[PDB]
């Protein structure tokens, strides 16, 4: 089944198109590319500064009559310096004109942690920290439910919450929406089962993140380990005739989520998504959970002082 039902009642395919690192010189072509071997779902940001080019191809494709809007899933996500209520709006709009969209499927807020507002993404003090903001979650969410009482998005959800942080949300006094999913980095050195465990129970859909272990994240160490490289993981694949990539990805699918590889190769982007015609066994799965090891692609250290940095809890 390629979608899965979000708790607004649409339905969100489960396999999409990452977009982070993306370069604009190539973004266009790489979107271009998905959609015509069948992606509908595109996972963008605002951060990740090459929104245009995506809404470049989008908007090339539509013309070309390749596919329709309604058939398109696009996410995109609320940055961190953009988390005072006042602000919430505009940066949702600059999104919309960026990717010359009238409405987003999903807007995510990107991470729980609101930085101080300014044109710096990451802004750090004369230390290297994080200047946060005075922000917190409850009213960010609020500002999140205004966007679909506007009309601008569909559904809202978060993106690297610990089950602590959902729950606020959750249990939040006036809640309008409940949260339709949560984007957090799952891969076989992640296996996130308790986090997994708890969204599902509460009917928020989890989106896997880095889903091939990132190589491209721009502060690899070689020492890091290598999940594209990892001979137990190319014995696994070796097995069904697939390659390491497809079994990357069709992991996480068989666990109920949602998965989001990135890439701009062409031929890369056509592989990945030739994951529907083959099935890991009962002892693959078994086998790839069985390599956790807590490692994280994604946690900026410079973030951890931060009164909302997820990753302190257990999950
Ligand atoms: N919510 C957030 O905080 C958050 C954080 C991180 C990521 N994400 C989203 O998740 C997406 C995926 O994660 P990611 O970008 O970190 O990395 P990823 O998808 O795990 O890995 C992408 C890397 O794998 C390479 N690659 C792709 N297909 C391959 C294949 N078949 N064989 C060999 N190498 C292949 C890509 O190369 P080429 O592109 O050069 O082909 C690129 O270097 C992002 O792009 C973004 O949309 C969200
Ligand atoms: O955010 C994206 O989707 C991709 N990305 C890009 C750059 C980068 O350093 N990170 C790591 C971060 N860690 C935290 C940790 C916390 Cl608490 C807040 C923000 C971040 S960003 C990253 O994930």
């Amino acid at each position: 089944a390629s979608r899965i039902l979000l708790n607004n009642g649409a339905k969100m395919p489960i396999l999409g198109l990452g977009t982070w690192k993306s370069p604009p010189g190539q973004v266009t072509e790489a979107v271009k590319v998905a959609i015509d071997v069948g992606y509908r779902h595109i996972d963008c940001a605002h951060v990740y500064q090459n929104e245009n080019e995506v809404g470049v191809a989008i908007q090339e494709k539509l013309r070309e009559q390749v596919v329709k809007r309604e058939e398109l899933f696009i996410v995109s996500k609320l940055w961190c310096t953009y988390h005072e209520k006042g602000l919430v709006k505009g940066a949702c709009q600059k999104t919309l004109s960026d990717l010359k969209l009238d409405y987003l499927d999903l807007y995510l807020i990107h991470w729980p942690t609101g930085f101080k507002p300014g044109k710096e993404f990451f802004p750090l003090d004369e230390s290297g920290n994080v200047v946060p903001s005075d922000t917190n979650i409850l009213d960010t969410w609020a500002a999140m439910e205004e966007l679909v009482d506007e009309g601008l998005v569909k559904a809202i959800g978060i993106s690297n919450f610990n089950h602590l942080q959902v729950e606020m949300i959750l249990n939040k006094p006036g809640l309008k929406y409940k949260p339709a999913v949560n984007q957090i980095e799952c891969h076989p050195y992640l296996t996130q089962e308790k986090l997994i465990q708890y969204c599902q129970s509460k009917g928020i859909v989890v989106t896997a993140y880095s889903p091939l272990g990132s190589p491209d994240r721009p502060w690899a160490k070689p020492e890091d380990p290598s999940l594209l490289e990892d001979p137990r993981i190319k014995a696994i694949a070796a097995k069904h005739n697939k390659t390491t990539a497809q079994v990357l990805i069709r992991f996480p699918m068989q666990r109920n989520l949602v998965v989001i590889p990135k890439s701009v190769t062409p031929e890369r982007i056509a592989e990945n998504f030739k994951v529907f015609d083959f099935e890991l066994s009962s002892q693959d799965m078994t086998t790839l959970l069985s390599y956790n090891r807590n490692w994280r692609v994604c946690a900026l250290l410079r973030c951890t002082s931060h009164k909302d940095y997820p990753f302190h809890e257990e999950f």
